[PDB]
């Protein structure tokens, strides 16, 4: 697998190894692991690390939070893959209530009171934008149980499902978290057009290297929890080929929402449109599409399907 | 401009195409009714003659005039069918049908009913058996031009799917083997099924990249019902949220995939020694069809002048 040239350059947070020897330090204390190899590929994983990558100009005393966030979020999405569709949604809905606070945690159940107490600590650091990181993250639970994974879908339905999936409302309303970055609704409404295009490139780009790992789930976990569902599946269905050459296909059109991105910001730069705060937000977007792929090529969870 | 992905494919041109292209233009000048001189003109500039023989360049030399003839007035009706309706176009195939099979006399007053009438008749006097076997794939190909499932909403895959006929890939075939005097059992015809479905999507997306411009204009200006876009460079456009242009670059990375796997299904078939020498000089000449397509699209005014 050879891709295509890119002109984005990935990113990291200076304070990377850091903050993962603290973040997978307290997931390894307190996370239910099952046994002593699900630790060391957790740690070869480096949720903190690709966090790093998509936010590597996070505030420094704000990019553990995102660690936390993601890694826990990892690890739900691999859980998930031994449950049904109903066990999958029962499991994701109980968490929304504690992730609100509106619910205590049973401190008996890890995952509840490291939502809980996750959450508590977002809310304590910044009250505000905290809470614009929940329904958004809720909006990608919901779509990871949903009933529509096991239903045909072309590229474009998949897509427009995916953007939920892949989490890019969560991940967008958490960078600026991070950074501290506030915009005002006008602002967030002239690059949605810029967030769309950006959610593509984050999900056929994980959909290429994550391919060989997903398929490998759908073979040997459970039949609804781990179904195949991805570009790659689908663009190899529509067109007839094998998935190796769709995949090949995908990297192309992943360079082509690239320059689709590099245009519509000229377009937002040209029009007196792009202020300081959508500078940077747009700037964060392309480290989350660099940093995203890069973590792909390397990470051992895709290259290590054992 | 656009620079197409490399190909191991050779482009092949029949060594009789500067005297039949003389003679089937000739023809068809003499013959054809011509709204004005301008579309004479464009008429011979477009080449219908030279797309033929790099279809089929290994076709008999007694033989390859017939399809010219037919796949020049194929041509013109099929741009006739633009300025109708469904319905008017519908009206249009099925009066030159019974007359293709020579069941009904044709209006001498009328120029392509009896050149339709004249050239079946000469085909069937060269070749009768052979030519018979083109009937079927042509009115196939007819009666998928006014389907009103092109005034529907089509995916990629759907899209190929019903292109098999539009592009009259059966049609295609019977006129080689008619012109190449290579007869098939039902057998053989039966193993390459898979190599025929595979190499209509090529001969289809290839044709649609260079003719998006020309089809784009007479979705414009052309009768809504029959001059309706209908290409998979605006569908994949629309469906990955991408410019036309950034649709023809991904679509033609997809066609050098179905180049490398008619390769594969070529080989394979050789290897579970299903080869018959009448099967290689088919799937050659597929090769032929593929290659000499994408060839006479780079090149023709039909294309490049709208
Ligand atoms: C931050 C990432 C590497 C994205 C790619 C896949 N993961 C799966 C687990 C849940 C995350 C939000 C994400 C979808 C994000
Ligand atoms: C011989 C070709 C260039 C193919 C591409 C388009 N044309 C349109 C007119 C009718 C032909 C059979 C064809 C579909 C074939
Ligand atoms: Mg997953
Ligand atoms: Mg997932
Ligand atoms: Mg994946
Ligand atoms: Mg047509
Ligand atoms: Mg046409
Ligand atoms: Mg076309």
């Amino acid at each position: 697998l050879e891709p295509p040239p890119s002109t984005f350059q990935p990113l990291c947070h200076p304070l990377v190894e850091e903050v993962s020897k603290e973040v997978d330090g307290y997931f390894l204390q307190h996370w239910n692991f099952p046994n002593e190899k699900a630790r060391k590929k957790f740690v070869a994983a480096g949720f903190s690390r690709v966090t790093c990558l998509y936010f590597p100009k996070a505030l420094d005393d704000r990019i553990h939070f995102a660690c936390r966030l993601l890694t826990v979020l990892f690890l739900i999405d691999d859980l998930l893959e031994y449950m049904s569709f109903e066990e999958g949604s029962a499991y994701n809905e109980k968490l929304i209530p504690i992730s609100r606070g509106d619910v205590l945690p049973d401190r008996s159940i890890p995952v509840e009171y490291i939502i809980y107490d996750l959450w508590e600590s977002m809310r304590a650091h910044d009250r505000e934008m905290a809470d614009e990181i929940l329904e958004p993250v809720f909006l990608f639970m919901r779509a990871q149980t949903d009933r529509t994974r096991a239903r045909p879908m072309g590229l474009g339905g998949y897509l427009e499902y995916r953007e939920r999936d892949v989490g890019k409302e969560l991940l967008a309303a958490l960078m600026r978290f991070s950074m501290g970055l506030k915009l005002s609704p006008s602002e967030l409404q002239r690059v949605r057009e810029i967030d769309a295009n950006c959610s593509k490139h984050l999900s056929v780009v994980n959909d290429i290297y994550s391919y060989e790992k997903e398929l490998y789930t759908s073979k040997t976990a459970h039949s609804e929890g781990g179904i195949l569902c991805t570009s790659v599946q689908i663009l190899a269905q529509e067109a007839d080929v094998t998935a190796e050459a769709a995949k090949r296909v995908l990297f192309v059109m992943c360079r082509e929402w690239e320059l689709r991105h590099q245009l519509l910001v000229a377009r937002l730069s040209a029009e007196g449109l792009e202020t300081p705060g959508l500078a940077a937000y747009v700037e964060g977007l392309e480290y989350q599409m660099s940093g995203n792929e890069l973590w792909a090529q390397t990470t051992l969870r895709y290259s290590v399907v054992v």
